DNA sequence: CCCCCCCCCCCCCCC
DNA sequence: GGGGGGGGGGGGGGG
């Protein structure tokens, strides 16, 4: 999987008339420019184009569509386009549009218009989608990754860019997503309610074939033919046995598979966040972080099993181990939330090298900027060869982009800034 | 007047058995660490000490207790001490105690134990109260500085900090807070009710009149009629009086009100507007501004009360947006910073204090320089008036060189964490 | 009449 | 809005 090139038209600080363009370097692509520039605005624009999800708070009163007062008009169309290429070679170009009107009224009317999925044979095209329902599912699909690893992982606002530390039915619902908890409850339910259904009919069965074996005896139509009957609902009894018992194994099958997954997921999970914490951060405080998953399991004949995670992230200390939610300084909120989402990037999508990472140095003192910058070099040089890596570092952090060491990866990076109108442009820098 | 002595034992990362003390400056105190040293814990402690309110999100759970667990012993008494002096010359000191107990079941609750306010006539000491709800109303008082200010301007957490910028219910609710507006309605709802009542009063007074009219035209016992007909009057025209004086002091209660509400909002916006524009680094946002919306129609709750409707504007050119899901992270930092000194500024005009709590969280080079400027200005201009108490946290290394501390500063403040990974306060010297 | 202590209420907080 | 814990308040009791 790889992105290629996005467009932004109209979007927040861009402004309606020239699209502005970036297009996205492996391993890494670079990003800088001052505050209010525009570089979120980039990650939200990347966002959008994968999934339709508008940037939170900006779902509606086009806070996300360039004002409209700005540029002297009563509407604004704003356009994101993203070229990509999909895991096999394929070649595709998804465009999303969105309007806001001013009315005579003064008020503000957001609308989306028709968008396209559409393919590149050889620089030619097709029409693969224009109903944005399907858009949706049809990159993410194309792209290898999950909506729910697009949304919390890779394309993660800056505004929530902390949700691994949030209260705990907050964490649980971002978790139940990325694993997709209530699809397979839905499947494991719908399997008991077929196994009563079939329950139901072999008590009628039975005493069927209680009543035709009685008549046998008695014939014993003619008992030539009170077998046949005998017989029939006999193999219906038998049958549907069967058939309760290959429901409740595969029932069984399903639930024993789902749960080791989970295991074995949380397992990497955990390795990943302890290798980049002991790796990446100074203090001496905090030995290591983990994500632990308390299980609580609902068991009864009408509901059968039904199992609800909760996550919890600790701290390791010693012995001693606390849960850090309530009790972590600001620049460990920042390092952990990070860490966690690469090592959730690292797990679930093993392969497609994907992940935006929005001013990673938000309240890190010196040293662990240092430390960040180098285990972020480290994880490209390590996965530089195999071609894997896609990393957007947006940052204006100049400590950091000297520990980098970029310049061995990079020929260029990209600068947001404003124009004199204050329109934000995208302008692509020699490396030196 | 100022906060002279802190001392802190037993909170989060400060071991139980040997107590911190810091010493605040006059015009600043700087406070570094790394991160987790412990400097938001003492914000935290200074907010406790004061209003006996508890970090956000450790209410339960005894988060701020420092853990029994890590001791080796089941129960952790916690104590903060302040030491102050009063708009008057006066000298206090408020000790407040909290234990966090591992109970009989396993998990932790956390229990208030007895406090003290304690006056010092030097060489004696005097216990005000050891009433804990008592401590709050007490300290403010002395400190000279409203409940709502200390909790958020003054000391207000560092995960809170962005509060200015919140949801429009969430930002009405900490300026109503701010703008104690139930005192004084409740007082306009009893004269109102007197007021009514002369008005009924009134009517049966007309009623009575125009019957003793009719009679000292009827004798026109005459002398009789005219008395009668002179009293009735004469008291018709004192309840007319009664109701008007009534309905003059409501007006003049009322309008006393709206005219606060104006006059602070006005200075908020002056000192705002001038922050913004010796401070922000960037062509985007000329300046910003708290616009107040007065809902029609006041709703009645036990009286009539007014309803704010309170917005965050960034202007540029002839358009105004709204802030709110439109401002880019150093934005939010940078205009929360500026309205919060602006709230200090006006609503506890007396005293110059209000801590910071690493202020340059996402900002740019020029942003983290000027701001650092703008602070300096600020101390150089009211540092021989003596009011000002400025804390600041951070770990901004060009932030610090821009600071230029050594012009105001003789020592300043380290937290570290020991061996045993307590977190330890030490004082250091500077040369100028 | 002051207050002190306990248990319980209710209140703020967090969900 | 509700639920739960804990602080505080409330009422009864004693100093
Ligand atoms: N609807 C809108 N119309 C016009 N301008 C907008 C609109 N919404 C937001 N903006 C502005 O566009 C900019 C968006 O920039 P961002 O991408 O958030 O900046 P940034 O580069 O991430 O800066 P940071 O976060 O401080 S490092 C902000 O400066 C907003 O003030
Ligand atoms: N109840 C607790 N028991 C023990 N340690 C705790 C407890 N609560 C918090 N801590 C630790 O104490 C530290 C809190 O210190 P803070 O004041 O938040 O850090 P800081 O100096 O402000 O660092 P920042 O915000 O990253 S610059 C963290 O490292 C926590 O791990
Ligand atoms: N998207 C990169 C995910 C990743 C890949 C590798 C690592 S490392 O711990 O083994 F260095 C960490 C994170
Ligand atoms: N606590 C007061 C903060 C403050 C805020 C603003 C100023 S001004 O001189 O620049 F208008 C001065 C002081
Ligand atoms: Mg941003
Ligand atoms: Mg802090």
């Amino acid at each position: 999987s790889k992105i290629e090139k996005l467009s932004i038209l109209g979007v927040r600080s861009f402004g309606p008339h020239h699209p502005e363009t970036i297009a996205f370097n492996t391993p890494l692509t670079l990003i800088v420019g001052y505050n209010g520039s525009g570089k979120t605005t980039v990650i939200e624009c990347l966002k959008y184009a994968t999934t339709g999800e508008l940037p939170p708070n900006s779902t509606r009163n086009g806070a996300f569509i360039h004002d409209p007062d700005l540029v002297g008009e009563k509407e604004v169309r704003a356009q994101v386009k993203l070229s990509f290429r999909s895991t096999i070679g394929e070649s595709y170009v998804v465009t999303r549009n969105i309007q806001l009107l001013v009315q005579r009224n003064n008020k503000r009317t957001q609308k989306t218009l028709e968008g396209s999925l559409l393919l590149r044979n050889n620089g030619e095209r097709t029409v693969i989608s224009t109903r944005v329902a399907e858009l949706d599912k049809l990159v993410s699909e194309k792209l290898g990754v999950p909506p729910a690893i697009l949304d919390a992982v890779i394309f993660c606002h800056q505004d929530d860019s902390l949700w691994p530390m949030s209260e705990p039915a907050a964490l649980k619902k971002r978790f139940d997503e990325i694993f997709e908890a209530q699809k397979y409850t839905k499947v494991i339910e719908n399997i008991r309610l077929l196994k009563k259904k079939k329950g139901d009919e072999l008590k009628i069965l039975k005493e069927r074939e209680v009543q035709d074996k009685a008549n046998k005896e008695r014939a014993e139509l003619d008992l030539k033919d009170a077998k046949a009957k005998y017989k029939e609902t006999h193999i219906k009894v038998e049958t549907t046995k069967a058939a309760i018992e290959d429901l409740g194994r595969g029932m069984a099958a399903v639930d024993h598979a789902i749960m080791q997954y989970h295991s074995k997921m949380m397992e990497q999970i955990n390795r990943t966040i302890a290798e980049l914490w002991q790796s990446t951060y100074q203090g001496t405080d905090i030995d290591t972080i983990q994500i632990r998953s308390d299980v609580e399991s609902t068991t009864s004949s009408d509901s059968g099993t039904r199992r609800n995670y909760n996550y919890r992230v600790s701290m390791v200390k010693g012995d001693t181990e606390m849960d850090m939610r309530g009790r972590c300084s600001a620049g460990q909120k920042v390092l952990a939330s990070i860490i966690i989402r690469l090592a959730l990037a690292e797990s679930f999508c093993a392969n497609c090298g994907l992940i935006a990472l929005d001013q990673p140095t938000t309240n890190l003192d010196s040293d662990n900027i240092r430390s960040l910058a180098e285990s972020l070099h480290g994880i490209i040089k390590a996965r530089q060869a195999q071609g894997n890596l896609q990393l957007i570092v947006i940052t204006h952090d100049e400590e950091f982009l000297k520990y980098m060491q970029c310049s061995d990866f990079c020929d260029d990076f990209y600068r947001v800034k404003r124009d004199e109108k204050q329109n934000s442009v995208i302008v692509r820098e020699s490396i030196t």
